[PDB]
């Protein structure tokens, strides 16, 4: 194939699109609605317009290169078309970047600046109320920003296969929204936030908890704990121009203290708690021969998936609370027992890579004696905004340490944020528990990485067991519908709704499509976690010294008695 682009001849056997070929050859072509290898098939944005001689204007993102093509990407006709399409979007776009939560990394703004586009008539609604949907505990929509680019809808379909995000005809006008324009929470939506991650503008956002947090911080009598997810320390630096794959754990603890939090703990401590309980449960089921399989229950996207699509599995989920909720439960019981705080005055905040966690935290029964396990959840992005609003020079901060009583963690805990991490951590403990031993071979590499469905055979106490790690909500549907679950007897199955695990969650920093071509975001964020594991002296959850003291002095033996009564949560299917 001979191809001419802007007068440059290429000879190639490649079978690909003009966009991808141009991009591979450092020729600039803009794009908007193209993402995840899909464009918006109905109502194409045409931002990737180029000129093919003899044919006219074509969309480079979905037009294959052909031998003999002569292509101009930067002709006056091309730029005028693209400029026109951007101007048309400005006509339906509340272009007020100042207070906008995507001000610093918005794709549309870059395009507006690049083509010097202007609205015919500026879009300036006075009553945004009709345009905004904040009903959800997790997601919010601001349709004054929406480009109808279809990226949320394609990403929902690809990532989850639920198609909970849809195009809708609302009184004759096209919008995106949930089925029947219901609140997302009241539909089959997993509240995973992959739609947000796909959004080029500030149209989709997380449901804010930042005022819950600020109010508690400013309330004189409130004692505000904060505790961040595994993934936050591998990710948040991205929003402070520190690049990718930077471990900023120490800087976060310092930042959190500068924001005025009263105690700095860590959700990885809660991940060790979850393993203590989950691994103990796994050994129990093995001894009662069932029910099998046991599924993890720590991902609320998956819990919602089970609730909405496989309620028959709800009884197979581990009764262990998730690291978030189990930590929170302890934060209102154990923590007062070792601090003297009145439990009513403890306000527990988590920092998560996740939008679904907001919903988990607000489940009615996720409380005891009137006290919420978790009072607020802020996403990685929300914490980055709080830090920037406070003029905290994050990239310049010195390292500090967590408060150890609910802040220590093992390397088992540290890897939770990657797909296969829970499985690996859980097996490090279950094997030790079952064989009553302290084994030295603790790396389960076969359950790691980005394959959609991963399985392994493991030997526990001289019997074989089958494990699977389901990596992404769409892969959970594949596993079930294809009958894979019936090819053999599965004993323990991990499910994460987000592909890559929590490091790719819905609350994470946006990465623009070009950086994504350049960096494997799932692997690079995950690598921070595995590195921590490798350098920690304690690499099993049950060797966490602070955790051991808590169980010895307060909860007693895992998986029974007081531990079972307050650290566990069971989901029930509705009756016939
Ligand atoms: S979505 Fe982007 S272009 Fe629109 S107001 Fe916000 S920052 Fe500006
Ligand atoms: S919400 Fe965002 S991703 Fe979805 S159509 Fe609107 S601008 Fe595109
Ligand atoms: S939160 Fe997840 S399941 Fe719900 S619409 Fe967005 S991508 Fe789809
Ligand atoms: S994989 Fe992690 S970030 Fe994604 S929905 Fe589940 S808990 Fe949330
Ligand atoms: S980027 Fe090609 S039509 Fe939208
Ligand atoms: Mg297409
Ligand atoms: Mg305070």
């Amino acid at each position: 194939k001979t191809i001419i682009i802007n007068g440059v001849q290429f000879n190639t056997d490649e079978d690909t699109t003009i966009l991808k070929f141009a991009r591979d050859n450092n020729i600039d072509i803009s794009a908007l609605c193209f993402l995840n290898n899909c464009n918006n098939d109905i109502n194409k944005c045409e931002i990737c317009t180029v000129e093919v001689e003899g044919t006219g204007l074509v969309t480079a993102c979905d037009t294959l290169i052909e031998d003999g093509m002569i292509i101009n990407t930067n002709s006056d006709a091309v730029n005028e078309k693209i400029k026109s399409r951007i101007s048309q979007l400005l006509d339906i776009h509340e272009f007020k970047c100042g207070p906008c939560n995507r001000r610093e990394n918005c794709e549309f703004l870059k395009l507006v600046i690049k083509y010097k586009a202007r609205a015919s008539k500026p879009f300036l609604p006075k009553d945004k109320t009709e345009y905004v949907d904040e009903r959800s505990k997790s997601l919010t929509v601001d349709r004054t920003k929406c480009l109808l680019c279809g990226r949320c809808v394609n990403a929902c379909g690809k990532n989850t296969e639920t198609y909970a995000m849809k195009f809708l005809n609302k009184n004759g006008k096209t919008i995106i929204g949930a089925e029947d324009e219901k609140c997302f929470d009241d539909t089959n939506c997993l509240l995973c936030g992959q739609c947000i991650i796909a959004c080029p503008v500030a149209a989709l956002s997380e449901k804010s908890h930042m005022d819950r947090v600020k109010n508690a911080l400013n309330a004189p009598e409130k004692h505000v704990i904060v505790a961040m997810a595994p993934s936050v320390r591998a990710s948040i630096g991205e929003l402070f121009n520190m690049g990718f794959g930077v471990d900023v754990t120490g800087k976060i603890y310092t930042a959190l203290r500068q924001l005025g939090f009263d105690k700095i703990f860590d959700i990885n401590f809660g991940a060790d708690m979850t393993i203590m309980e989950e691994a103990t449960e796994l050994v129990q089921r093995i001894e009662n021969n069932g029910p099998f399989p046991m599924f993890t229950s720590c991902c609320p996207g998956w819990v919602r998936q089970a609730e909405n699509y496989y309620p028959e599995l709800l009884n197979n989920l581990s009764s262990a609370k998730s690291p978030q909720q189990i930590f929170g439960t302890a934060s209102k019981t154990y923590y007062p027992s070792i601090s003297g705080l009145d439990p009513k005055n403890v306000f527990t905040v988590t920092v998560m890579p996740c939008t679904s966690k907001k919903f988990e935290a607000d489940r009615p029964q996720m409380e005891k004696d009137g006290l919420r396990d978790i009072d607020a959840v802020i996403t990685t992005r929300e914490l980055a905004k709080m830090i920037k609003d406070a003029k905290i020079p994050f990239a310049k901060l010195e390292d500090s340490e967590a408060d150890p009583a609910m802040g220590e963690y093992s390397g088992a805990g540290a890897i939770f944020g990657a797909t296969g991490g829970v499985m690996e951590a859980a097996l490090r403990s279950a094997k030790d528990f079952a064989e009553n031993a302290e084994l030295e071979d603790i790396e389960y590499k076969q359950v790691r990485g980005l394959n959609g469905i991963k399985e392994a055979e493991v030997e526990i106490n001289n019997n074989k067991y089958n494990v699977a790690v389901i990596n992404g909500a769409s892969n959970l549907f594949k596993f079930m519908k294809s009958g894979m679950i019936n090819e053999k007897q599965y004993h323990f199955i991990e499910v994460m709704a987000c592909h890559g695990g929590c490091v790719n969650g819905g609350g994470q920093p946006h990465v623009n499509p070009k950086d994504l071509e350049k960096v494997d975001i799932k692997k690079v964020r995950a690598s921070v976690l595995y590195n921590q594991d490798e350098h920690l002296s304690k690499r099993k959850s049950h060797e966490n010294t602070a955790l051991v003291k808590m169980y010895q002095n307060y909860f007693g033996k895992p998986g029974e008695g007081r531990a079972h009564e307050i650290l566990h949560f069971k989901y029930k299917k509705s009756a016939w």
